[PDB]
């Protein structure tokens, strides 16, 4: 009984969140409240679980890489984006340099046309357009210096194809697209089932996309902790500073696979959510959720 | 029919070796290509140089990492080698020669016999060292005592040098066929039960752990493209082999493993015809486990 035990592993592992603390280096996130933990599993029939604090809006963040990235290869195709980003543990799509690379060829030629895309892709997942929690944004743009640093970098090494007040626009108002454990359980659900969208009963990412994205999440979506995640969890998964992480596995319980959305705000030394790692640890050894 | 189309594949890809080299005794055919598949049920498929003796390479370091966490437990490993792409890799030169040298043995012959006990649970008898490659090895593994010595200066080596390395080109000079690969990779497939055995030969935890760095750290520095166009846990040794496997998920319904051989090398290490038709497989059978 998974909601049982859902509500059951949140109380348990909501206290060790004194072990981490919040984001600091953006500071409208250093202010959120840090015992908070939430978590949403949703299934291709549309039943979907939910415990602790699984309806409360944050920052999507890191999260967004993926998104942009699949973004990007359904605008320019796989060949084109492989050619200026790399796959392996040209920058890695889900690290700060390889994501503003992503955000510099979402077509268009300003950053509102490179996000009205991206929103538009974000509607055709969740169904809605999302909101911008432009007080994020702002004070992120204001203290942005090691992004400008590898934004002009990358313009320099010619990996850029946008400018970098307009790279950094895109990628910085992506990363504050706000979300809760179910949206990000939606998108995970979808990814899940290779770009198809088991509710809507459509194709909305291209297969081969959603399977490039599922081996960059198992691969490189945990930070410095993705083989230890890949070793002891065994799901694909993505974290975001502000404490979400996105996971999912493929078709014990969840017999036809399912979308996960966590949010736990304390973070680890890896940059990943402290007690969000350790439910979604939980869950992938109680029921057995590794994909190998 | 996937004996015929894996005629056919080997048939194909074979030719491409003139785009590749083999690696001292390792220069001394280009264009051999072996496959294996195994299913638990026992049958097995296979195609081109399928039973040429090779030495397994780097392939070993998975069997020598598994070896360590057996006697040593994981906690144990774990703070000497890391898991991600201070401590190093156990699919990278220096953090194979840290697990080697934690085996447990007061000496080089101990340590290998610990190996080889493990090997044999494996695969069904005691594998043979291919002396002439050990030797010329032997001989010019300067790189690896400078990693070695590395080690040793930041004790990250728990046993002296000499006698790490001794062990360490010793499990690269065993010898296999894409056959003994392809059973390793169906008991890894299985979490560790051997299917025709029928017995637990390596806890589960451990099998997880091996297939993760696999998927992860296997094919050097094209693991990530591995693992996006292919999708399967996979290890490459510099003499052509590759060991994959697929776990238990329209054919190898209860899972494979796979054992491949094309010595012709690419610039990353790996077999170029033997990736190739792994490629082929995982696209054409849907064996991704993505
Ligand atoms: C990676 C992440 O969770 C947030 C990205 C943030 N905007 C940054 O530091 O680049
Ligand atoms: C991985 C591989 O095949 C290289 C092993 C080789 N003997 C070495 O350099 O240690």
């Amino acid at each position: 009984n998974p909601a049982l035990q859902l509500h059951d592993w949140v109380e348990y592992y909501r206290p060790f969140a004194a072990n981490g603390q919040s984001a600091n280096y953006i500071p409208a996130l250093g202010k959120v409240n840090d015992s908070q933990l939430g978590i949403c599993v949703l299934e291709p029939d549309g039943t979907m679980i939910h415990a602790g604090d699984w309806n409360v809006s944050f920052t999507m963040q890191s999260i967004s890489k993926v998104i942009s990235f699949i973004a990007a290869c359904m605008s320019r195709g796989i060949p084109y984006v492989l050619d200026r980003v790399d796959v392996e543990p040209p920058f890695n799509p889900m690290i700060n340099a390889g994501a503003l690379t992503i955000a510099s060829i979402l077509p268009g030629e300003s950053a509102y046309e490179k996000l009205e895309f991206l929103y538009s892709v974000m509607e055709t997942l969740i169904g809605k357009r999302p909101r911008i929690h432009e007080e994020v944004f702002r004070s992120e743009w204001e203290t942005a210096h090691r992004n400008r640093a590898l934004a002009y970098y990358l313009k320099e090494t010619n990996f850029l194809e946008a400018e970098v007040e307009e790279t950094l626009e895109v990628y910085l108002k992506q990363c504050a697209m706000e979300s809760t454990t179910e949206d990000i359980a939606l998108i995970g659900l979808i990814l899940a089932h290779d770009g198809y969208h088991p509710i809507r009963h459509e194709q909305v990412i291209p297969k081969d996309v959603a399977k490039l994205a599922k081996a960059l999440m198992l691969t490189c979506g945990m930070y410095n902790a993705s083989g230890k995640y890949a070793a002891f969890v065994g799901v694909p998964a993505k974290s975001g500073v502000s404490g979400g992480i996105m996971a999912l596995v493929p078709p014990q319980p969840f017999q036809s696979g399912c979308g996960i959305g966590i949010y736990g705000p304390a973070i680890d030394e890896y940059g990943n959510s402290l007690t969000g790692g350790m439910l979604l640890k939980h869950m992938a050894q109680e029921w057995e959720l590794s994909i190998f």
